């Protein structure tokens, strides 16, 4: 059975085309509306089609955010189209597994995610991130749900840009963002000027959750996430305060030390990069491309690194301009002599 509409290119000149799809089925749901997986019929590829109810008294931001973006660790829109009250229809690649699937698979059978999976995970998470923060773009949904892993090549891919948007210095933001075991300490304070250090907090969670095998603050609500942050970085300086929100009772707890905090064959660079990342103060907490060049990734730069199954790595150091326009000179860490 196909369905033939005509959508205009993710990334293009606004030509509609005539595409045919196949093999439709719902993977997915939310307030949004429904997600589907479909076959291609020209090139057999696969794809999610995320379907959502658009009114014409707004531009979709998801929509707007997807069209700028052209990145080999982000998903990309391949089309979208309109259908029958109007909806909108995101046409994105498929990918069949996630690093949250990937990491529960070992977690119940009581088992660790071996480092250089966590290094390669993590590196191309940071490498999303500055792309996306390099255009102001915050995710404001970092979790292991949301990245897209091909198990055979390692490549990950950051999905789901429906909570994600451009922050402006002056324009105040909804501080109830994120979900909530990743979401940052100055959210929970209440926060509407907050910076994409945020989409940091919640990258260091993941980081900790794959060195754990589950998750580092497990809170009952909003609230309780604050008590689970405290009972590890226990509680924040008057200053840390002021720096989350200039503008909640709690007892006073001492910060267990780090090292304590992990499995004890875990290696020290791992624990220094989540310190860097699980900071109170937001602008304590390491930029995306500060992380990539991180020494806990320096394996990942060796030569001769190569993937468990034998074969090689995917594209680690093909950075753009855009990409390292934050901070240029980390260029002679992160492409190392042989690129
Ligand atoms: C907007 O939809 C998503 C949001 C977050 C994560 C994945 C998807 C979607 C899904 C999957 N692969 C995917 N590949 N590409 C897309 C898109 C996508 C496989 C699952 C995890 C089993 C189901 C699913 O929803």
């Amino acid at each position: 059975k196909v369905t033939t509409v005509v959508a205009t290119p993710g990334q293009g000149p606004d030509r509609p085309q005539e595409v045919s799809y196949t093999d439709t089925k719902v993977i997915g749901n939310g307030s949004f509306g429904v997600v589907y997986q479909a076959k291609l019929c020209d090139s057999g590829e696969l794809v999610a089609i995320k379907k959502v109810l658009q009114d014409k008294r707004f531009k979709n931001r998801e929509l707007q955010i997807m069209r700028k973006l052209d990145h080999c660790n982000i998903v990309r829109l391949r089309y979208f189209f309109y259908s029958s009250e109007v909806y909108l229809n995101l046409v994105l690649d498929y990918v069949p597994e996630t690093v949250y699937r990937v990491a529960r698979h070992y977690s119940r059978a009581k088992q660790t995610l071996p480092v250089i999976y966590v290094k390669l995970y993590m590196y191309q998470l940071f490498r999303s991130l500055a792309y996306i923060h390099s255009f102001g773009i915050c995710h404001r949904d970092i979790k292991p749900q949301n990245l897209l892993l091909d198990p055979d090549t390692a490549v990950l891919k950051l999905c789901d840009f429906g909570s994600a948007k451009q922050l402006v210095r002056g324009e105040p933001n909804v501080s109830y963002i994120c979900s909530r075991y990743y979401r940052a300490p100055e959210l929970i304070f209440g926060a509407t000027d907050y910076t994409s250090s945020i989409d940091v907090w919640s990258a260091g969670c993941v980081l900790a959750e794959l060195l754990l095998g589950q998750p580092i603050f497990p809170g009952d609500s909003g609230v309780d996430q604050l008590v689970e942050i405290i009972k590890v970085l226990g509680t924040p300086t008057r200053e840390q305060i002021r720096e989350m929100n200039p503008n909640f009772k709690f007892p006073q707890i001492k910060a267990h030390p780090w090292t304590k905090v992990f499995r004890p064959r875990t290696p020290p660079e791992a624990i220094a990069l989540c310190s860097r990342l699980l900071e109170y103060t937001p602008t304590a907490r390491l930029t995306p491309l500060e992380a990539c060049a991180h020494s806990f990734f320096d394996e990942l730069r060796d030569p001769n690194v190569k993937l468990p199954n034998g074969r090689d790595t995917p594209a680690l150091f093909n950075f753009t301009t855009q990409e390292l326009s934050s901070n240029p000179p980390l260029a002679t860490i992160l492409i190392p002599p042989h690129a």
